[PDB]
């Protein structure tokens, strides 16, 4: 038949369009943010390919999250940093996206378990 068969298995909540609705009222101030994966990393490339990041969002709220995004081990940890500069925890999205604004108005951040640095 045309129709398809519901079932819990297949979790179509992510599939669901109305979340949106909810997410564009809750969430009203946001900024596009686009974390990409680095090609010299061992870090598996996420599912989620946009993430909604409040303009109220920290760095540090974001790296807590993304070890839940990856579904990362306690072992091992991983960090976001934009144009090879990795900000503090208190440094505002917001603030960070118009400093990184891309030409055309987007956030580009990149994810990964290294950040090639030292002291």
């Amino acid at each position: 038949g045309s129709m398809k068969s519901t079932f819990k298995s297949e979790y179509p909540f992510e599939k669901r369009k109305a979340e949106s609705e909810r997410i564009a009222d809750r969430f009203k101030n946001r900024i596009p943010v686009i974390c990409e994966k680095a090609e010299k990393s061992d870090i598996p490339e996420i599912d989620k390919r946009k993430y909604l990041v409040p303009a109220d969002l920290t760095v540090g709220q974001f790296v807590y999250v993304i070890r839940k995004r990856i579904m990362l081990p306690p072992e091992k940890a991983i960090f976001i940093f934009v144009n090879d500069t990795l900000p503090p925890t208190a440094a505002l999205m917001s603030a960070i996206y118009q400093e990184h604004k891309d030409k055309d108005g987007f956030l580009y951040v990149t994810y990964s378990g290294e950040n090639t640095f030292g002291r």
